């Protein structure tokens, strides 16, 4: 179709398929090893991924050009990695990934949604869909097309550091909630096949259907442990979320760190090849995790050989190196040189690989828009994480008797209001892991409106509003206070830092929701990535919200605290009376909670 230098590969009016076969068919064995590796940008130059013909890069968390850096400084760095790609002898662009996991939450001034176990509390799958289409547009600001989500493990023991990053313990939620695929992506056309990939084009990003599978079902909710339950429990549990991804065209899934009744996921092509692929019917790409062939081993990295074989024949197709990658590429070419990994396995990967690339529409765009910078931080944004933090707050208790007249909703004129706690005036602490760094951080880390700023915002000119961080009872007593809200909570964590065996929330914390209440009516409002020791707290406060981690927008929590809108949350997962109890779901037979499963109380807006 034209010109006498024509090649169908790079004619966008022809059918994908077809772009890719005859992109394929022309392309050397480096170049088809080069694409199934993906690097992180810390160890990427011009001539590494021209030399090497690397088909991905990322950032992992925290992995930033510098700290601070505007959506034009991401553009340019991923415009630079692009450039080098693209003057590779075929010119196959690569695409970068990123945990963009609560909006883009490496990013300076990123709107930082709630993370999942808030928004599963919402019960608004909608709500989710419009947070993937805002995520998407500030993922593609920053130059950015590939974000790792959503994560669709179903948490069976909150135990585990990551229960946040799970909508529920009940798989039917965490089904529902795959509608943030299509924001993120686009909506597939009505004629779609289940387990094609597809994203809309250059406003949309691919995403990633993350961690297959079973992640949620751990031992004792150890991170990346082995998950030991039967077939069908895998699969009425820990599965069906990724069957509505497929429907729902995901382009790429990650596989987990953990172990299914002993075998690696990383390693078990029963699940990998025989389930994912040849029965969902599953068309996109399967990257690893970080370092994940590594760890097929125990020690992790004590034969980087049999990792390499082990993974590659167990049908992934793309592996997140993410530093090693002269070693891996020299590892596999010398296994498809020797035989032992057939030509059939690369072109199958390759094929996976560049049916996402093209289907995205990223051999048409393969540079960033400088337009869409504009994108980060938007306040239509903000004011949409504000709608979900405030639908995301669990009203746990509203009155120590059932006599009391309920505390919420607190009026906002007042001679003088306290405002106390860790938490109160802390936005790192109130958006949890994943944020600017990979374990969270403390203090002013990103553009933001803590618990303090959001009440000084709400209140009448009248009110003075006092903060006090940790204040004694004497204090408060002495205050001339109308009303105490108290903060207070776990610390930012991440992954296996987050792996907790008592689940009680760090001092002080309890002591100073007990001075405050002691002193005056007080609203205590928790912020945790999962239900925690709550009997104490309770005892002690008049009102208690659990507000989960509600990201970068604090206005949410004021706005159900003053009554602009009334509570509607609605636990997403088990409050358990004791840590002794777990795992302790919700038909068990010990299933003795403190709060059941959807339990929550409401009030009406004033
Ligand atoms: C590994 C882990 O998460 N351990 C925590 C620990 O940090 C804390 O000091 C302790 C108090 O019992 O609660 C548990
Ligand atoms: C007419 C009207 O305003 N009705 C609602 C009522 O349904 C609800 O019981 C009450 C207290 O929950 O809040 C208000
Ligand atoms: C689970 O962790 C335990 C305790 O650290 C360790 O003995 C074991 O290797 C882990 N198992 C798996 C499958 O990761």
């Amino acid at each position: 179709h034209h010109a006498a230098d024509y090649v169908l590969y790079k004619d966008a009016t022809k059918p994908v398929e077809d772009r890719v076969a005859d992109l394929l068919g022309r392309m050397t064995l480096a170049e088809k090893i080069g694409q199934m590796t993906q690097i992180e940008r810390l160890v990427a130059t011009p001539d590494v991924l021209r030399d090497n013909f690397i088909g991905s890069l990322l950032s992992g968390g925290g992995s930033v050009p510098r700290k601070g850096a505007t959506a034009k400084e991401w553009q340019d760095m991923v415009d630079g990695f692009q450039k080098a790609c693209m003057s590779t002898r075929l010119g196959i662009p690569m695409i970068y990934g990123i945990d963009a996991v609560h909006g883009q939450n490496n990013v300076y001034g990123a709107t930082i949604f709630p993370h999942n176990v808030g928004l599963g509390a919402t019960r608004d799958p909608y709500l989710v869909k419009r947070i993937g289409e805002a995520t998407a547009l500030e993922v593609r600001a920053t130059g950015i097309q590939y974000a790792f989500a959503p994560c669709i493990a179903v948490c069976r023991d909150p135990r585990w550091g990551r229960c946040y990053e799970s909508y529920s313990e009940d798989r039917r939620i965490v089904q529902s909630m795959t509608e943030l695929i299509p924001g993120l992506q686009g909506d597939v056309p009505k004629d779609f096949t289940s387990g094609m990939p597809f994203v809309a084009g250059k406003n949309k990003v691919a995403a990633c259907a993350k961690h297959f599978v079973g992640d949620g079902g751990t031992v004792d909710g150890i991170n990346a442990n082995n998950t030991i339950i039967n077939r069908e429990g895998l699969m009425n549990i820990h599965m069906p979320a990724y069957k509505n991804a497929m429907d729902k065209g995901v382009s790429t899934v990650m596989i987990s760190y953990s172990s299914w009744n002993g075998v690696k996921m990383h390693a078990n092509q029963d699940l990998v090849t025989g389930y994912l692929k040849d029965t969902l019917k599953f068309k996109g790409f399967v990257i690893s995790d970080w370092e994940g062939i590594d760890r097929i081993t125990t020690p992790a990295g004590s034969d980087y050989s049999y990792s390499v074989k082990a993974s590659i024949l167990a049908g992934l197709d793309m592996i997140m190196v993410p530093n090693k990658y002269q070693q891996f590429i020299s590892i596999l070419t010398g296994h498809v040189n020797g035989g032992v990994i057939p030509m059939s396995r690369i072109d199958d990967a390759v094929t996976r690989i560049l049916r996402v690339k093209f289907t995205m529409g990223l051999f048409e765009n393969p540079y960033a828009d400088p337009a869409m910078a504009e994108q980060l931080g938007k306040q239509e944004h903000r004011d949409l994480a504000r709608e979900a933090a405030r639908k995301s707050l669990v009203l746990l208790k509203n009155g120590k008797t059932s006599t009391d007249a309920p505390l919420l909703p607190l009026p906002k004129k007042a001679p003088k209001i306290l405002v106390a706690g860790s938490h109160a005036d802390n936005l790192g602490y109130q958006c949890g892991g994943w944020t600017i760094e990979w374990q969270g951080d403390t203090g002013r880390t990103t553009v933001g409106t803590t618990i303090l700023e959001a009440v000084k915002a709400a209140v009448d000119p009248s009110t003075v509003v006092v903060f006090a961080e940790n204040p004694d009872a004497e204090f408060v007593k002495s205050g001339g206070f109308s009303y105490a809200i108290v903060a207070v909570g776990e610390h930012p964590y991440t992954e296996t830092k987050g792996d907790n065996l008592n689940l009680t929330i760090p001092e002080p914390g309890l002591s100073t929701v007990q001075a405050v209440c002691g002193g005056v009516r007080c609203a205590t409002v928790l912020i945790s990535g999962r239900p925690v020791v709550v009997q104490p707290l309770l005892a002690a406060s008049d009102a208690l919200v659990a507000a989960w981690l509600p990201g970068s927008e604090g206005q949410g929590v004021t706005d159900a605290l003053f009554g602009d809108f009334g509570f509607t949350g609605r636990l997403p997962r088990t409050w358990f009376k004791s840590v002794d109890q777990l795992p302790m779901n919700v038909g068990d037979a010990h299933y003795d909670p403190l709060f059941r499963l959807g339990y929550g109380l409401t009030t009406n807006a004033t």
